[PDB]
């Protein structure tokens, strides 16, 4: 025939000549997940970014996510590709909020959120994600635990163990869980009656309380089998992704509008790119990497 290949084809082509691995967050735009090799939450990202075979990784996901492919595999080559694919959530939490907040409580383990900064990180005795926060801090030794950056999350951690959150930084929050709010779960209620909610715990707590679950993106797909119909209150791309792996079932978006805008930094056309040029490579200073990962492993050690 005429035609030659698409991007599709030439992404296909570069990945086995890179010998690459295309790893993917459940909020990237449906022609990305369709073209990746494997798609989670954070916690799964990180799982399985310890059993990479490739020799190259290209995250389809934001910076701090391809920092913690890049902290588990400091000698293979991870790929962010574009340096504008960031988190709003973890650009909030500085070190200097952590070093105060171990000046207040130095018996407090710190925990981070993995949706934080290599340099955070570096910090932290042991890193969490949304399925794993509660089990993590249960499991401490201590009453008291050192938590951020969303403070949404670490409402319902609080809630969920009984512990004393110290919460850095004071404010910290995802805009796009923002957006949900009591009159969402009203409409939905009403157009989807026979529904069931799934609500990220990054939804404010008035709305956190109106769940039937509360879970991370891979805790809802985990979970999903427990009805047939579903409201989703998260980034609206998790749609796509659970009437993918559920064809039988009904999911609708609590809001249309709930959108992630350094997730969809990313581009079917710039992932061709990153293959194409080795772009954009991804590098966290050993200091930095060494303290991260031993955060970051502790983590996996703590949740299977
Ligand atoms: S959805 Fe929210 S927490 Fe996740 S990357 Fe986007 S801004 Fe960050
Ligand atoms: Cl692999
Ligand atoms: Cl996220
Ligand atoms: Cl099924
Ligand atoms: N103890």
């Amino acid at each position: 025939g005429s035609f030659t290949m698409d991007l599709v084809e030439e992404i296909l082509r570069l990945k086995e000549e890179r010998n690459a691995i295309i790893l993917a967050h459940n909020y990237q735009l449906p022609e990305v997940q369709d073209i990746a090799d494997f798609i989670g939450d954070s916690l799964e990202l990180a799982r399985r970014a310890t059993r990479v075979d490739a020799d190259v990784i290209v995250f389809a996901g934001v910076d701090f996510m391809a920092e913690t492919a890049k902290i588990l595999n400091p000698d293979k080559v991870v790929l962010i590709p574009s340096r504008e694919a960031t988190c709003a959530m973890a650009n909030m939490l500085k070190v200097e909020h952590i070093l105060e907040a171990k000046r207040k409580y130095p018996n407090a383990p710190v925990v981070l959120y993995v949706n934080s900064t290599a340099e955070a990180k570096a910090y932290a005795d042991v890193t969490v994600t949304s399925a794993n926060a509660v089990e993590v801090v249960k499991k401490l030794d201590s009453d008291v635990v050192i938590f951020g950056p969303d403070k949404n999350l670490a409402h319902y951690v609080a809630k969920m163990t009984g512990k004393k959150i110290i919460p850095v930084p004071s404010k910290g929050h995802c805009y796009v869980h923002q957006k949900f709010t009591l009159d969402d779960v009203e409409r939905a209620k009403k157009l989807h009656p026979n529904a069931k909610l799934m609500i990220h715990p990054e939804c404010i707590p008035e709305v956190q309380e109106k769940a039937d679950i509360i879970a991370s993106t891979g805790g809802m797909i985990k979970r999903a089998c427990e009805w047939d119909e579903w409201v989703v209150f998260t980034e609206r791309e998790m749609v796509y992704r659970l009437r993918k792996l559920y064809p039988q079932k009904k999911f609708y978006p609590a809001r249309e509008d709930a959108f992630c805008i350094g997730m969809k930094a990313i581009t079917l056309k710039n992932i061709y790119e990153s293959l194409k040029d080795m772009k954009y490579k991804v590098e966290v200073p050993e200091e930095i990497a060494r303290k991260a990962r031993k955060a970051i492993e502790r983590m996996l050690e703590m949740s299977k």
